[PDB]
């Protein structure tokens, strides 16, 4: 869910306030996402959006009537390193991986301020 994701981002980027920093960035970071990603950080978000769509097609998630946005998986942050819990079931594990991959991605690409709060006409 959002609480875990926010925590994962802070794990990899300790200087960030993810809800302030990564929400509403480019064409994909935030609600929705369409068009061509504006930069590499936007591409991280596009991949994450796609990862959530995929999660909805997994049989384990479907039988559980799961929602990636509210999924209650467990993870731990140790020395800026994220670990998805082994106790997570197949569906929770997949979603945890989507979140971990995105958090790592965010930490490896440049942040371009001019792409914050992009008017979607550009998407
Ligand atoms: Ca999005």
């Amino acid at each position: 869910a959002l609480w875990q994701f926010n925590g994962m981002i802070k794990c990899k980027i300790p200087s960030s306030e993810p809800l302030l920093d990564f929400n509403n960035y480019g064409c994909y970071c935030g609600l929705g996402g369409s068009g061509t990603p504006v930069d590499d950080l936007d591409r991280c978000c596009q991949t994450h959006d796609n990862c959530y769509k995929q999660a909805k097609k997994l049989d384990s998630c479907k039988v559980l009537v799961d929602n990636p946005y509210t999924n209650n998986y467990s993870y731990s942050c140790s020395n800026n390193e994220i670990t998805c819990s082994s106790e997570n079931n197949a569906c929770e594990a997949f979603i945890c991986n989507c979140d971990r991959n995105a958090a790592i991605c965010f930490s490896k690409v440049p942040y371009n301020k001019e792409h914050k709060n992009l008017d979607k006409k550009n998407c």
